[PDB]
RNA sequence: UUGGAGAGUUUGAUCCUGGCUCAGGGUGAACGCUGGCGGCGUGCCUAAGACAUGCAAGUCGUGCGGGCCGCGG
């Protein structure tokens, strides 16, 4: 239910009463998009850098 | 004087500080896998929520008057 109320002349009011329909239909019609997710790139270098130094100095003791 | 053990864990390494973690005993327990026997214990820590049926409190004729029936005539 749409009401186009502001012009003196009706056929302008219809021009606007209509397009409030059509452009409203488009908004509720087209919805977001593809795609997700991205996956991690440098976990090969980065985290096996941290498993490098971790294993080495781990052969120590104590605390 | 019948009683007192610690380890792992920050650093390239070190010493200190300091948290985290584990091995110990315990239980009215539960859960998983398994399950032969006996004894002594022990078993609603939740909803002091709600409950079917039976049973948990009576007895005395040597306190008193009755009624129902068994017997003596
Ligand atoms: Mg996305
Ligand atoms: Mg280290
Ligand atoms: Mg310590
Ligand atoms: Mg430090
Ligand atoms: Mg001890
Ligand atoms: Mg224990
Ligand atoms: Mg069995
Ligand atoms: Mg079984
Ligand atoms: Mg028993
Ligand atoms: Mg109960
Ligand atoms: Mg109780
Ligand atoms: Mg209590
Ligand atoms: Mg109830
Ligand atoms: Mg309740
Ligand atoms: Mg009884
Ligand atoms: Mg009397
Ligand atoms: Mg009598």
């Amino acid at each position: 239910v749409i009401k186009a109320q502001e012009y003196r002349s009706q056929e302008l009011n219809r021009e606007a009463a209509l397009a409030r329909l059509v452009a409203m239909i488009k908004e509720l019609t087209t919805e977001k998009k593809a795609r997700r997710p991205t996956r991690p790139t440098r976990a090969s270098k980065e985290r096996r850098l941290a498993s490098k130094a971790q294993k080495s100095s781990v052969k120590a003791m104590r605390g």
